[PDB]
């Protein structure tokens, strides 16, 4: 197989914009339910619909050449891979205009909120668990850690937890479990991301062909 | 809170038989099917509905009391804690007699395999990475890791990976994927597990109660 593999969110924050980016820079194919793989009609790529957490992976690990994923995600990967004692690696070809948002720390509407300080002892639900890690130790504030992969909003309803670490776009989720925003710990924006180790010529000319296309489209 | 919190799958293997012990056990309930956040209607009991993936953690990180999850999901996130330097733990109460499956390695079925060496140099997809990764430590063997979350089976049909180890139930998936199971790694079912620093004495007594009631039910239940 000569075909370049491009890993994007299969469906999520993602999904739409990264397959229009594709489309702007003439690679052609139908998405429609297809589970893992999709194929381009008109070049040699296969475009690998997947969770967005396994993005950061199937790129350290070289089974795939390209990857579009948020920021917040490849770094919180990052960090738990250099946690094991590995050396996550890749190349960072493009920072991309969509896919904005911010991880944030939030609390019940009703909290009394002066300081960081606040955060002191209290069980805090997130799915970024290095994210927030290395934030609260960089800030000197000890926490306890609750991380769920979803519904993280509704942990303090469910008394899980006194407070959240979550992303952010709009505001509505927060408003919708009267939380509220009390600091933006990271902000985010999808990027496009190249393996580690070098491509095939074949590849790697398909791949700056695909840059010129980025660069031009942005 | 004085409510026992018991953490159970939302959807998927475990769901709807880890509810039923817990009926089977007397315990009612109210459940809204989206919901995060169940109770028990006659018992100060909390249920809490999450992703599998995450109950091993609540129970290492003390945020629930008790959790009902498959041995092979609590063993890789035990892993995974134990390799990030941390010291995950928790009692195990009881073996239960449902989720049967095992994590195996599985080839195409026209790839020819004559031995384990046979997956030396092999991209492997798996959604349990350190599981695999000891193994394959344990029997000499290197190969290269593709973590999926889902669609494992597909990667091999896909060209993503030359082999995949997964959790076998029925078997049906492999046989619809054209896959064939060429070794066990682990065998598992599911169990009920508690968090490691003790329970106020209302709430561990009613945690004897309840497996008290998981006995009797299971012996009822043969
Ligand atoms: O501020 P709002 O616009 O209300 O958005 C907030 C929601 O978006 C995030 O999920 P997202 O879909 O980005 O994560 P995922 O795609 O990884 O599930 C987050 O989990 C919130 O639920
Ligand atoms: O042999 P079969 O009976 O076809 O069963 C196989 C299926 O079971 C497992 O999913 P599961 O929901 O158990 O994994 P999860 O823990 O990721 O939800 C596995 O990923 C297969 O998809
Ligand atoms: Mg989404
Ligand atoms: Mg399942
Ligand atoms: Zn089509
Ligand atoms: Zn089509
Ligand atoms: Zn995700
Ligand atoms: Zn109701
Ligand atoms: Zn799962
Ligand atoms: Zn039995």
């Amino acid at each position: 197989n000569t075909r370049l593999r491009i890993a994007i969110q299969k469906s999520g924050r993602l999904s739409k914009e990264s397959i229009e980016l594709l489309s702007e820079c003439g690679v052609k194919m139908h998405i429609h339910e297809q589970s893992l793989i999709a194929f381009s009609t008109n070049l040699p790529i296969d475009i690998l619909r997947v969770r967005d957490d396994d993005i950061p992976g199937l790129i350290f690990d070289g089974v795939v050449d390209l990857g579009i994923i948020g920021e917040n995600v490849l770094e919180e990967n990052e960090l738990e891979r250099q946690s094991l004692g590995e050396n996550p690696s890749y190349k960072l070809l493009k920072k991309l205009d969509f896919g904005y948002c911010r991880l944030s720390l939030a609390l019940p509407q009703e909290n009394k909120f002066q300081n960081l300080k606040d955060f002191e002892g209290l069980r805090i639900a997130t799915s970024y668990p290095q994210l927030l890690k290395r934030f609260m130790k960089e800030n000197g504030i000890n926490y306890k850690n609750c991380t769920l992969t979803g519904s993280v909003e509704v942990a303090p309803r469910a008394n899980l937890a006194d407070a959240i670490c979550d992303l952010v776009s709009s505001g509505a989720t927060l408003q919708a479990n009267n939380l509220k925003e009390v600091k933006v710990i990271y902000e985010s924006r999808a990027c496009l991301i190249q393996k580690e180790n070098a491509l095939s010529k074949e590849k790697q000319a398909l791949v700056d062909k695909i840059m010129l296309r980025v660069a031009g489209v942005m």
